[PDB]
């Protein structure tokens, strides 16, 4: 356990917010500062596949978060032009079996506040509207800088201060890489859907699924910019979506006048880094690995962060103590880079080959539509991995 | 049969050569025009799939150009880049059985002379050094004009001169359509290969096979012209071939050191046409329906055009007559065009499918890699058609 261990994690996000709950659930004093003034996330869907599920379910969340999300039956990917199914992932008792957990989707609001309450019932000091200006290592130490003039001494932190995390400057300075691609969300109040829904097109991509027992339908557009290769700075604008759906099937299109337009997410990555650690201060979350969303997964590597930080930790402090800090850091990074860095290059890979055209299409819809759908080599790598040791 | 008729044919390659062999063993009286001083083709190889093979032997010279051929056990594809495997097509007795014939290969000199003996041997009356000019129809009979001066009458003429064909003309406008690709041949004096083998890789393939009882090795280069795009006239050029290949597999590498270098075919093909006939004349091989080599069917069609008219013709005419053949042309049209434009149209994708890069041949790989190998969904099409009626 970590009871004589502080911690100071710098963002409140989905990654801090999970960090600080597993690391206040092994007895750690954790203090977290966000600089929003309050907590909040987006009031559309994320996905959280088992290998985020059966984390949440090791620190007595899953429930709870289960019971204000969807359980759906598949992953359904269907051609964008046609609406034909290419095949789907069965979601059912099998797949749980396997992985440990369900395949949910839920509110990102309501994952987020629900790990902020947990974290603050064990014992986790949330600080809203406060800034991390600056964190170095002096001897056994990382001292934190705050907006208000204060430091703070603990003995390690927290980088969890998402894509353009300016403490990555620390130790690399490199810039977001564009995708060329922007995603836009909408809800809306609820041919019927009870599951995840992917058509996937020529330059553009379309996702659809329930949230909150059914009244819900969460819709995605993904798309190709032209602005974006024509050097405009703002990007992915919602002039752009018209003709960038037009190509596609009705049921594609219909979904198009229901996105929130007045907001959208131009999608970045990085590309991969192998070196998290600076002295007594460690990268997660987006701050380290933020990936394109292809694998719906980016939440989910901060939460198992988290649980990584924790376990590793919570298994080496309490034979070394605060001078074990170092190695636990280094011995984290090495398990969650390989791991992670593999999902920032695979989700490159795997958005590509939703979005081919001409020739190159129709190998993809035949590769599809004929594979061995009781085989789980095509996913084992992503929702059947652990750190435990 | 058709003693009564009398066919002019303008052109001798293996298509007019394939007709008049078709056409003499039915007692029709032909006559064959060839532009070039002699009868001859190219000493490379060409590949005779069964739709070709199971006609030759109905023609009575299966046997013989076997004796100087070369039975592949497969054909096999392999990645490019890597020399991998992708996937084999068995041409062992389970393929000959359904197809009614063997897969060979052999020299494209041998079979186009074997072709023209046999025709000469069947009645056929063929004249080397003679150009047809003009084709006509007048009354019920189609008058055809040569370059020596002289008109010649017979109830039909076959319009078969080749791709570049000036009797075309007469139907259609069209020019051929540059696919951007170039081919280079090579034979050598013959690890150790047994198969066709078809290197498959980023905008260029490598396809090699036995000739003669495995004494001599085929090699043919297709890759993507730099120069075609850039506007240069006499495109596909030698300087280009190692820059095309430089990103391949060693086996592929050596391979071009054997190719001839002093003359190249640049890969044109033309837009499907329904209509080949202009009254008395029908457009046939090439001239008709000339396609991209991914199919390896050109000559196939040439041969499958001749079964299929005197065929169609010896069936109408002993009740019909002279007065039978614009009937007769109107019904081998209506079986051969969409055969033959769909070998013309998926020949396309077929090489397109070959060249792919990136992500798009990730894709292809796999779906190559993990076919059912037991099906022949992807070739029944082609290798099992026969005109029969
Ligand atoms: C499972 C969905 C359908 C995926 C269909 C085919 C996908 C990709 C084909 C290209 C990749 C071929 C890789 C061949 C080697 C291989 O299988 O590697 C295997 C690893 O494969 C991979 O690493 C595949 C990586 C690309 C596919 C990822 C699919 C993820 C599905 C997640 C969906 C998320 C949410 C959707 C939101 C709408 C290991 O094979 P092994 O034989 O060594 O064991
Ligand atoms: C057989 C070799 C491996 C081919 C691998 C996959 C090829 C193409 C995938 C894209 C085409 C998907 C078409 C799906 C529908 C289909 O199967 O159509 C089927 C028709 O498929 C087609 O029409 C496929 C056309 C494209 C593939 C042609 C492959 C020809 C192999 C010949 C090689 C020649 C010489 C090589 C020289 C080196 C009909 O399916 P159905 O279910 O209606 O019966
Ligand atoms: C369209 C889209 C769809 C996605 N869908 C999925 C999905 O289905 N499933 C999935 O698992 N993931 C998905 N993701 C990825 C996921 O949203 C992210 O990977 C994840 O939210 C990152 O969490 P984080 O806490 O590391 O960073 P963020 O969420 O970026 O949090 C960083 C926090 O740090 C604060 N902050 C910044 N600087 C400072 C500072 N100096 N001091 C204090 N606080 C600071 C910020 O205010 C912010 O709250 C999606 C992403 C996008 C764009
Ligand atoms: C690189 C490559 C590889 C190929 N490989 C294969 C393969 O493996 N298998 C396959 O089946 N096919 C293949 N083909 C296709 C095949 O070569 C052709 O489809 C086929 O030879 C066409 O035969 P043809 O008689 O219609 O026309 P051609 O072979 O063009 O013959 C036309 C003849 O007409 C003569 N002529 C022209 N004008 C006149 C006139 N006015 N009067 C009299 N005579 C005239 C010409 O001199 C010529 O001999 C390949 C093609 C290429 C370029
Ligand atoms: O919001 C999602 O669930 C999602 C998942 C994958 C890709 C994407 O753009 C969005
Ligand atoms: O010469 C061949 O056998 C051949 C077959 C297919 C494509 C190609 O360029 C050549
Ligand atoms: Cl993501
Ligand atoms: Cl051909």
């Amino acid at each position: 356990n970590l009871q004589d261990a502080r911690i100071i994690i710098a963002g409140g996000g989905i990654g801090g917010a999970a960090n600080a709950l597993a690391l206040a659930q092994k007895g750690a004093n954790v203090t977290l500062f966000e600089r929003a003034s309050e907590f909040g996330e987006v009031g559309a869907g994320l996905q959280v596949g088992p290998h985020g599920a059966r984390i949440l379910d090791s620190w007595g969340v899953l429930d709870d978060v289960l019971s204000r999300a969807f359980l759906p039956k598949n992953i359904v990917f269907r051609d964008a032009i046609t609406a034909e199914v290419l095949t789907k992932i069965d979601l059912g008792s099998e797949f749980r079996g396997r992985y440990g957990g369900p395949y949910f989707v839920t509110h990102r609001s309501d994952l987020h506040a629900t790990l902020v309450d947990a974290a603050r019932a064990a014992g986790a000091e949330l600080h809203t509207g406060v800034t991390v200006t600056d964190v170095i290592t002096e001897g056994d130490k990382a001292i934190v800088s705050t907006d208000d003039g204060r430091t703070h001494e603990a003995d390690i932190a927290l980088g969890m201060d998402g894509l353009k995390s300016r403490l990555r400057e620390k130790i690399s300075g490199d810039e977001p890489v564009s995708s060329g691609y922007a995603a836009y969300r909408g809800t809306t109040p609820y041919e019927d859907i009870e599951d995840v829904v992917g058509y996937i097109g020529p330059r553009c991509s379309f996702i659809q699924y329930p949230l909150r027992g059914g009244e819900m339908l969460n819709q995605v557009a993904v798309f190709e910019s032209p602005g974006f290769k024509n050097g405009i700075e703002n990007w992915g604008g919602p002039e752009e979506l018209e003709q960038a759906y037009a190509h596609c099937h009705e049921n594609v299109r219909r979904g198009i006048d229901y996105l929130w337009k007045d907001r959208w997410w131009p999608m970045y990555d990085r590309e991969p880094i192998e070196n998290w650690v600076d002295g007594r201060m460690i990268l997660l979350g987006d701050a380290a690995h933020p990936p394109l969303q292809y694998l719906a997964s980016g939440a989910v590597m901060a939460i198992e962060d988290a649980k990584c930080l924790a376990d590793y930790a919570a298994e080496d402090f309490s034979t070394g103590g605060n001078s074990a800090w170092p190695q636990i850091l280094k011995e984290v990074n090495t398990e969650r880079a390989p791991r992670c860095n593999r999902i920032l290059t695979t989700g490159r890979m795997w958005g590509e080959l939703w979005h081919l055209d001409g020739t190159a299409r129709i190998a993809r819809n035949e590769l599809f539509r004929t594979r061995d759908t009781s085989s789980y080599k095509y996913t084992d790598w992503l929702w059947g991995y652990s750190s435990d040791r």
